């Protein structure tokens, strides 16, 4: 299970409680294994909001439903190659040097994420993904994991800070005696 | 002012039906603030958590308006104002290790549990306080998990920020003392 992309990206969002607006969102793309028996290859696309921890949308693209998916979007790429394609596009948008935009529009418990090139005449669509809002179960899991992760990271930070403070304090303490 | 009187981990004798009777570390958290049906009644929150299980969350929201009944039932001789001071002092003593009192948390069987501070003499197990904590629902749990997540992320950032500062501040002090 490898994580191909974790970053924050600026996104044109239509959400009914709010107004149409351009917000930063977290996009996460992890390839792994899953499905009804944990045997089918999978690509996860997860959309999150750094300002709202209860905002969580995911698409679990099962390899067995990829043919239909490939055809509907008229892609010319393996299941193997698809995330590479998607991530490259997102990364370009994230890294700021790109002509493409991201749109996330609600429609509720489903939302569509689109990579769009905007020319003079037309808004050209390069990909469209339907992400499902996650239920309490999956959200709790997400929140838990994040919490555990950042706590763990916070500990590690302090641990290695104490190490370094001491390592250099001894190098200050030896330059002082000499 | 919503003030946090105690956040610490304390060793606790626990009866929980999925597990065996055992002495685990648990997180006790005592925050005084304001709340209730209209957000106007003074409140004391006691929260019990498990560092090993993020889905374990038990809380008592002691409303000042139901404290008289509470005070009588436990036969306390303390204000609502003084009560948490009392409770926290006891817990802190137990946490500090310099204490004759123990903590007991026992579940039912599964959404209520009782937390007791107990002094064990030769003849009797004397009870100094008993609190009933309610397991919290997905709503309150998600809120908890969210807050913790945000907090530790925020803290993790701050740690790194001030680490980079210090590494540089001392590396410059290593970089200057060697040449001089």
């Amino acid at each position: 299970p490898q994580t191909l992309l974790e970053t924050t990206v600026m996104v044109s969002t239509k959400m009914p409680p709010h107004e149409p607006q351009v917000r930063p969102l977290g996009v996460y793309v992890r390839t792994g294994r899953g499905g009804p028996n944990g045997v089918t290859r999978v690509v996860l696309v997860r959309l999150t909001d750094p300002t709202d921890p209860f905002f969580l949308f995911e698409l679990e693209l099962l390899e067995d439903d990829y043919n239909a998916f490939k055809q509907h979007l008229e892609l010319l790429v393996d299941f193997h190659g698809f995330p590479r394609y998607l991530v490259g596009m997102l990364r370009d948008i994230a890294d700021g040097a790109s002509a493409y935009e991201l749109s996330f529009v609600l429609n509720s418990n489903r939302g569509t994420l689109r990579v769009l090139e905007t020319t003079d005449e037309k808004t050209v669509e390069h990909i469209s993904l339907v992400l499902l809002r996650q239920g309490d179960a999956g959200l709790k899991r997400y929140l838990a994991e994040r919490f555990q992760h950042y706590e763990q990271s916070f500990r590690a930070s302090e641990a290695s800070r104490a190490v370094i403070t001491a390592e250099l304090q001894e190098k200050i303490g030896d330059l002082q005696a000499a």
